Parts: C-alpha cells; structure tokens; sequence
C-alpha cells in the first residue's frame, strides 16, 4: 500500500475581527438603544450624555455620520440568528481607530488607500451614498459566502 | 422623633484635569515665556529652537492658532490668583492630543462632533473669532459658577 | 607649562533616527520590491496583497503620494556607498506616525507649522512638486555635511 497525507488550510478572519495591533482605540462607554447591533457594522451616536458620560449609539442609517464600528467579544454578546450581536441596553466595544474586518456587499475588490463608502445599513458596498473619512487597507478575502474588507479607521 | 439620613455628590471635574485615559500625549519639553498660563486654557507656540529643541509658549491671543491645552500638576504649578497658573521662565506640560476638561464662557450646551471655536484670551466660545480643528466630546458640567467643557484634542 | 582642558558637542541626530518618544507607529510587514532605498527618505506603496497581507514599497516617484519613511535598524539594513540602505527583496521598517529626521536639499530653516513639499527622489526639499499632509517639527541641523530636517508624519 501507499501511505498518504493530506493539507488544509484554515479561514484568514472572521466578521468584527480586530485585524491588526497597531495603535488601536475602543469606546466602552456606550450603550445601546431601539434594536440590535450585528458585529461587525457601522454605528452611529444619537446622544452624548452631558454628566453621565455614557454614549448612545445605535444601528447605522440614512443622513448620518457613523462613528465606529462593533468589535467581536466572547463575553458581551448574545447568540441569535447563529450569530454574535449586542442586544438592546447592555454595554457595547466600538472601535474609533485601528484596523478591523467588516462586512462587505461588494463584488470587486478595493484599491489601497481609497475612501469607503458605507451602505445604508451599515455594511461596507463599493458604491454607496454615506461618505466617510476611513480607508481601505488592502485585505480582502472570504469565509464560507460571507464577504469581508480590511478597514482602516481614523478618530472622528 | 424620626432619624435622618443625608448624602451628597461630589463634582465631576476641575479646570485642565484629563478626562479620559484613552490615547493622550503630553509635551513636556517646552518652556513659557514672557506671561502667565492658567490651567485649562490655550497657548500659542512663539519660537521653536532648531537645536535645543525647547520650544516657547506663552497665552494665546488674536490672530494665532493654538497649540494645545495646559494641565493640572501639583508639583509643577504654582498658586496665584486664587488659582494654580504656571509660571514665567519655568517647563510647562501642554497637552496635544486627548480628551480635557476646558475652561469656557458659553451658556449653552455644544452639539457632539461640532467645530470648536476659541477666544482671543484663550478660553472656550460659542462665537469664537479662531478657528481650531479639535472638536466637543459632550462633557458640560459646572463647579461652583465655574463653566466647563470637555475638548477633544487632534495633533496639530 | 600650565595645564588645559578641552571640550567638544556630540552631534544631535542621524538620518533615519526617531526624534523623541511620542506616539509614533511602526509598519514591519512590508517589503522592498524591485530596487532599493536608502535610509530617511520616504517610500511608496505599489501593490498590498489580498490574503497573504504584506505590502509592496519602493522609492518615491514622480505621480505618486507617499505612505511612509524608513528608519534605522542596525539588524536589518546593509551598508552601500557608505550608507545603510534596505536591499531588495527583504523586509523593511516604515514609520506611520510620529516625529522623524530625514534627508533635505534645502538652504534655510523651515517655519514651525507649515506643509512639507517633497522632491520626486523622495527627499524634503522647500518649493517642491509633490505635496504631503505631512509638517515640520521644528528641527534644523547638519551632521557632518548632511542636511537634517525634523518631520511629524500622520496617518494616511
């Protein structure tokens, strides 16, 4: 007989991943209202409170500016839908500035150092209508159908 | 008779005390010359030295654009005025980038993420005749009829 | 006879030295592709890599924007021409952020504050082509023969 041996190779990321070590910044003052949160996607701020401290955020939509986006923790989430969200009114990680893996829409991959534009959702689509200060970082792959790009975001 | 029971607050902040510990940075190595600074208020960058590497500030004024903001320490202020001021002719720390608590003289409450606008002595205004690319963080309290603010504070 | 003492001033800095300790940003996943480059001056991104993540960098050109400089490294680097330089083909270290001296081809001192305006070889030099986000630090010296500027670099 003949003995054999076989390779595989594992996925690169997974959606709200912290991609890179490099001079990053979360928010953890936050908490959320009216829904939930996908990790992974854009979020904006409707209410910073004058004495409290804390910061209301919510899901991204039309009009707006978005202000970071969801990180992925073991502990903090919930498990809905086979996936990790944050439910309404508990505590969120929002990244300001840093590298991280978000959800994509697109189809083609995107050019180093070009601005993104978000959809109306929150989910990164080559063309969008909601214009941003992030860039582009260069990384692009895929785990199991679901499309994932490389962001590179700077503090509002 | 019927017991009593009593409780107090304390105050949130205090004139150029550091807000938050999320990614600041502290100039050390510069020098005040010819005035006076009072914490929590604006100076303004005179001369930098090509090889000492000491650079001159001093209160800002009209027509300049700011550099940063000065902040509290017990060990390198002095007492004057009824207040802790940083002497002529002594090392002074400005802080460059963060989040800090500022003096103002406005009544109402900033918008979050809006432009800030500064005075010709160097304290926050709602109509300011200065530019400044920092930005509002929300922070509005009050310390006995003192009126403070919370700045987020960009590299130059 | 009477005795004598002597005394002598070391030089400030180096071409490709880290000015201080402030918030600065390294870049290690990056490689030099087709050429070389020498140490203090700045590069350009050609090419990033979808899933295997490094990043192709060569000598500034003409049409092109840059992303970063290269610093000192007494492991990594070779010496050529009487220089340390980064051969092709090997890994590189490129500053993101932070306060650098670099080569100039200058005549006067810089003022505090201003743009920096970079030659197509990718060397500081006033009244030049290309334009950068980049500003002076405020840093003026000669090291035997050599032209040093010092530079705050930001983010792209």
């Amino acid at each position: 007989q003949i003995n054999a041996s076989y390779q595989r190779d594992m996925a690169i990321a997974l959606p709200g991943m912290v991609a890179d070590t490099s001079k990053y910044n979360i928010d953890g003052a936050c908490v959320v209202n009216e829904g939930d949160v996908l990790v992974g996607a854009a979020v904006q701020v409707v209410q910073a409170q004058a004495v409290d401290g804390h910061k209301l955020v919510k899901a991204l939509t039309t009009g707006t500016t978005p202000y970071g986006v969801a990180i992925r923790s073991h502990w903090q989430t919930v498990n809905a839908q086979n996936q990790m969200i944050y439910e309404d009114g508990g505590a969120i990680n929002v990244m300001t500035s840093g590298r991280v893996w978000m959800l994509s829409k697109s189809t083609e991959a995107p050019t180093f150092g070009s601005a993104v534009k978000l959809d109306v959702d929150g989910q990164e689509k080559s063309d969008g209508t909601i214009e941003t200060t992030w860039t582009y970082a260069g990384g692009w792959t895929k785990y199991k159908d679901i499309q994932l790009v490389e962001v590179q975001l700077h503090q509002l």
